[PDB]
């Protein structure tokens, strides 16, 4: 016969290089037999019972009724976490009933820095949030078993480092970040601000302990533009040294109208200044199922399949029928919704010009064989182009690394609001792959609705992107490839 549903230790949590990011700390706990002092000890008061219960700050009288409650039942938690030169003492009593029993309580090394991803366990060391849920058979001993994750503690540190004072900054809602090695597509950050701190989960409140990066869907914005002009190219309706009339038109009675007014732009020059007119023209110039299969391709409304609670696929649109004004808003985001997650996975498929690769949080054995998706030559000249961006007459000229060839891409989406119209907050955005020469890594930073004064991803968010990823580069000693080195 037996009555403990569970009575073992759990696993080892720790990050690609084997830093610990969740470790196991044994404490003492008190329990007691119900049905051993109503069968044969008998429920006695005074002696040094009182004493017990005066060392548990419980009073005897109802101590006494929590273990009487029951006289059938064979166990009954006392206490939890009794430090042991207390529960020696305990133990020491005597007591006909009472018992120790060796429990586990969980510590987080990097704390608030991995929250959303790592997640806690309940006071039964029972995985609910994160890496903790996802991975509880694993963890849980019963046949306990260790784990190593993708991330790494050093860039995930400095992405949150800048993530997080970014959102306090700006004094933004939220803020998420992901980066994604290139060619593995393992997930080597995943940070959100603001977090909370794991060891201690009082007074937490719940808004703030959502996995932002897989749970919350935006409009992509004019992030998806790189994956207009790829299907431009692929489909013949320009070439590399074509020049676009971006004269501000009406489609279907709507303005369409740039950020200024350019006359004509270049192929290069249509993502540097993100004309809306330079896009949508594209789109009219195809079939409304080309952007729709492109940006499928790579692998936005798409599940990300890493296993974490709460991860949602975002809402892609399956109409059958487009209107031309629907047709040139799906080029620069208008249409679907995509977790920041997904985002980063699509540049991490234009990183690998044009390799499809899954998601994993885990450490991977090289090499991944992705599929590529996308022909390699349209992606190394649309990467190209991205790099006028972080150059000056770019929109993402702040992002820009002092010392290094990136390839980004600004945005900036209009929020749906609770009653389905479009709200005066924004989403800035701002993704890119670096190095522009030969990426390796590819980065995302969103955050949500900024109020300290600007609010578009070139001004707001693309500083957040220099600086994280300058500090990539240095951690992992990547070789400048700036002309000035
Ligand atoms: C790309 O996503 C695209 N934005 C949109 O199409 C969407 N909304 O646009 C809103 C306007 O956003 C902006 C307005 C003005 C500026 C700006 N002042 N630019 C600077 C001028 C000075 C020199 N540096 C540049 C920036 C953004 C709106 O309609 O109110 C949209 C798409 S899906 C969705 N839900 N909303 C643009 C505006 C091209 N992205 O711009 S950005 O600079 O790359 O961030």
């Amino acid at each position: 016969l037996r009555v403990q549903q569970v009575s073992t230790s759990r696993g080892m949590i720790t990050d690609r290089s084997g830093r610990p990011l969740a470790v196991s700390v044994p404490v003492k706990a008190i329990w007691a037999d119900p049905k051993e002092v109503h069968d044969a000890g008998g429920i006695s008061v005074g002696d040094r019972w009182k004493a017990l219960a005066n060392a548990l700050n419980i009073p005897l009288d109802q101590l006494s009724a929590r273990i009487n409650a029951n006289p059938k039942g064979r166990f009954i938690y006392l206490a939890r976490q009794v430090n042991p030169d207390m529960a020696d003492y305990i133990k020491k009593l005597k007591l006909p009933g009472i018992h120790l029993r060796e429990e586990s309580r969980r510590y987080y090394p990097s704390g608030e820095v991995t929250a959303h991803l790592i997640g806690f366990t309940n006071v039964d060391s029972q995985g609910i949030e994160g890496v903790e849920k996802s991975f509880d058979k694993w963890l849980t001993g019963q046949a306990a078993h260790n784990l190593a994750l993708s991330i790494d503690e050093r860039l995930q540190a400095l992405v949150y480092r800048e993530l997080n004072n970014a959102v306090a900054f700006n004094k933004a809602e939220s803020g998420s970040a992901v980066l994604v090695d290139v060619n593995t597509g393992e997930v080597l950050a995943m940070a959100n601000s603001p977090s909370y701190n794991p060891n201690n989960l009082s007074g937490t409140p719940k808004e703030a302990m959502r996995n932002r990066t897989i749970t919350d869907v935006f409009e992509p914005g004019s992030t998806v533009k790189p994956m207009v002009v790829m299907t431009a190219l692929q489909r013949g309706v320009v070439r590399e040294n074509s020049v676009l009339n971006t004269i501000p038109y009406r489609i279907n009675g709507h303005e369409i109208k740039d950020v200024a007014r350019y006359s004509e732009l270049t192929l290069t020059g249509v993502l540097q200044k993100s004309s809306n007119v330079g896009v949508s023209k594209l789109a009219l110039a195809m079939p409304s199922s080309a952007l729709v299969d492109t940006y499928s391709r790579f692998g936005l409304g798409k599940a990300t399949n890493l296993g974490l609670v709460g991860e949602r696929s975002g809402l892609y649109p399956q109409k059958q029928r487009w209107s031309d004004i629907e047709r040139a808003t799906f080029s620069f985001g208008y249409g679907l919704m995509v977790t920041p997650l997904q985002l980063a996975r699509v540049y991490a498929t234009i990183g690998s010009y044009g390799i499809y690769r899954p998601l994993s949080i885990t450490k991977v054995d090289p090499p991944v064989p992705g599929e590529r998706v996308f022909p390699e030559s349209i992606v190394r000249t649309v990467v190209h182009m991205m790099e006028s961006v972080a150059l000056p007459g770019g929109g993402g000229v702040k992002a820009a690394i002092k010392g290094y060839r990136i390839a980004i891409k600004t945005g900036t989406a209009k929020k749906v609001g609770p009653d389905g119209r479009y709200i005066n907050k924004y989403i800035a955005y701002t993704a890119g792959v670096a190095p522009a020469s030969q990426p390796r890594f590819a980065l995302v930073v969103v955050i949500n609705d900024p109020q300290a004064g600007k609010y578009y991803g070139g001004a707001v968010s693309a500083p957040v992107f220099g600086a994280i990823m300058g500090g990539v580069l240095r951690t992992m000693n990547i070789e400048p490839d700036a002309l000035t080195t």
